[PDB]
């Protein structure tokens, strides 16, 4: 199973890896001041990060299926996503872009949600026609998409 990693960055089981260079996700970096649930209507800002927003601590943008999004998270997240937890589908009608994540096979994916609430990756680069969508969170955890 693709690892957790604990809010100092630490694997919870398995072996660490490192995120793709272009991810939105930049490591080290702190979080887990609070676990903050955002709306999709609001998302949190780069500037949000050193002040936090009004909606409180801002350390990035987490998902998980449902879709539930969240500024600050303290418990165990993916920094790739879980591919052995996705399944291929053709593009959805995509709502909102929020991220480019790296998969659990070492690739970068754009990440997006659909009009129907699922979370989809795309392949961003070399093979064509890749596609995916978010079907099973049997740890129930979210991945770490973008860090501020
Ligand atoms: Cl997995």
């Amino acid at each position: 199973m693709e690892p957790l990693y604990d809010k100092n960055g630490a694997v919870l089981f398995g072996e660490p890896s490192d995120t793709h260079p272009q991810s939105t996700l930049k490591l080290p970096h702190p979080r887990g001041e609070k676990e903050v649930i955002v709306g999709i209507r609001d998302l949190p800002r780069k500037g949000d990060c050193r002040t936090g927003n009004r909606l409180g601590p801002v350390s990035g943008l987490f998902v998980k299926p449902g879709p539930v999004f969240y500024q600050d998270y303290s418990g165990p997240v993916y920094h790739r996503a879980p591919l052995e937890q996705f399944k291929q589908a053709p593009m959805c009608e995509v709502t909102k872009r929020i991220g480019r994540v790296t998969g659990s096979d070492g690739n970068l994916y754009h990440m997006y949600v659909c009009t129907d609430g699922c979370i989809l990756v795309k392949t961003a680069k070399r093979e064509g026609q890749d596609v995916l969508k978010w079907v099973y969170n049997v740890l129930d955890s979210p991945i770490w998409v973008t860090s501020c």
